């Protein structure tokens, strides 16, 4: 009955999955145990459903959406460095320092509201009032943190223009989005250097979106002049909160999980 | 009757779509009826479908996939350089110039060959012969063209590891895959310095996809040793010839094209 050592219990940590019955055991037997379920999993997946977790909730997500008016977008990941700075990003503030830089000219977005920004903009000469779009997409950022945080993570991002624009509204849309994925939540007022008064959407101390009610003074320089809502999420958040995953790194684009089930098997 | 400007032509070319009704009218008049086309367009989209081309066609492929038996996979996007090296891309070689660097440590994928082959390696541990995988996601490479490249764009690679991995099944799944799609093509002999002997699968002069039946003498160096067979494909290739779009720019994530549609009206 030795105890585990700390690196023991780090590599059954590894393989072991929030609804498993989790002493007295060595740890070999422990390990072939999980060893044994976790390869279960993977059958079981691969037998009967085959979808990718990430992959699945983008199209869960999607449908929700187009359903209830918004248009599905498609832009680029990489994008202009200017659209960083005409975003207000200082070079001073913490953002600046977390952006990928690709060449001279361009990054791989850290956010989509730029793009989005553009559609509203170009989609205002053609699109009767309001204007709704969303895109889900890979969004980069530097981070310190592992827990919560991941350098290549994917954003959802809605937003409409023109009438509705009220905070009702906008709760109302995040209620039945979240209500329909079966994730808690409470709306709290937070800020931010770069938009002012949002709304967060938290799950306990878990940040899983910021929204926002504009205008704002910036819109001018994306050519909006018309109200508007939006609000961005992370869908690795949302996932992790779904399927009460520890380590956001279970939800990611990964080599080392395949829906939260470790491949180092 | 004044003849069209070579600028004016191109405005035009711009707004005109390939099954529109194409003189003797001013520009003006013109360029102010197909505005009033394309406006309707996106309009008629946001009315009933509201799906984003690129977007839905990445749906069906899944869909396709994963009912023949395949896995779908998400891995990343950023990847190691190491991984490059790893596929014999030696730096003298033309697709070493093409890799878009971020970190010292990393790069933007160039294809999706590298993480398929680890998840074959670690799904082998765990799945029944024979592992049939697949991802669709973003690839990065640097280009002089334009008419059939771009720099951002949109790959699927599928895969199968173990028995029942000849040219035969290869050649059979492309062909229900484009069958399935409506897309016209012949398979056709071809080489390149890093796989050996390809198929490539054309239109006309256009290639839909490189493919190939391994073993092949690298396979080593990702631990693989089993036969395997493997294709990848471009999506803006598959819907540029899908709609009969004449440039590649039309089938891309971009801000200047919703389904082929100009967005700056
Ligand atoms: N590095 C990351 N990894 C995973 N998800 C992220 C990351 N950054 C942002 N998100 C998600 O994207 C949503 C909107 O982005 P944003 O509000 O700008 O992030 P944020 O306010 O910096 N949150 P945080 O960094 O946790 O304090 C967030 O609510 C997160 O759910
Ligand atoms: N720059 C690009 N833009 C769009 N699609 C691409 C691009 N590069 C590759 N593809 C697609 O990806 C498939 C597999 O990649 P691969 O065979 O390595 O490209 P390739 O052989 O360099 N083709 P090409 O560059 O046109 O001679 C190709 O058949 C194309 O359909
Ligand atoms: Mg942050
Ligand atoms: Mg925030
Ligand atoms: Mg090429
Ligand atoms: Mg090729």
């Amino acid at each position: 009955a030795p105890a585990l050592t700390k690196s023991q219990t780090d590599r059954l940590e590894v393989l072991l999955n929030p609804k498993d019955e989790i002493s007295g055991k060595p740890f070999r037997e422990l390990e072939s145990e999980l060893l044994s379920r976790r390869k279960k999993d993977l059958q079981q997946i691969y037998a009967e459903e085959r979808e990718n977790y990430l992959g699945k909730l983008e199209r869960e997500i999607t449908r929700f959406f187009v359903d209830r008016g918004f248009l599905e977008i498609k832009s680029p990941i990489l994008i202009p460095l200017e659209y960083i700075e005409r975003m207000g990003i200082d070079n001073d503030t913490e953002l600046s320092k977390q952006i990928f830089r690709v060449d001279k000219n361009f990054c791989l977005r850290p956010m989509l509201a730029p793009n989005l920004g553009n559609y509203l903009r170009k989609l205002d000469r053609a699109l009767p009032d309001p204007i709704k779009i969303f895109e889900i997409g890979p969004c980069y950022r530097k981070e310190s943190d592992g827990k919560e945080h991941l350098e290549e993570f994917t954003m959802l991002n809605f937003c409409q223009m023109g009438s509705g624009c009220t905070r009702e509204n906008l709760e109302s849309i995040i209620t039945d989005f979240l209500n329909h994925l079966g994730i808690d939540f409470k709306i709290v007022g937070d800020s931010c250097m770069v938009f002012g008064d949002t709304l967060d959407v938290m799950h306990g101390d878990l940040e899983l979106s910021s929204a926002v009610v504009g205008p704002r003074p910036l819109d001018r320089e994306w050519g909006i002049d018309k109200p508007w809502i939006g609000a961005g999420f992370g869908l690795e958040r949302l996932l992790k909160v779904k399927h009460d995953f520890k380590n956001i790194k279970r939800a990611a684009r990964s080599e080392s999980y395949y829906n939260g089930i470790s491949t180092n098997l």
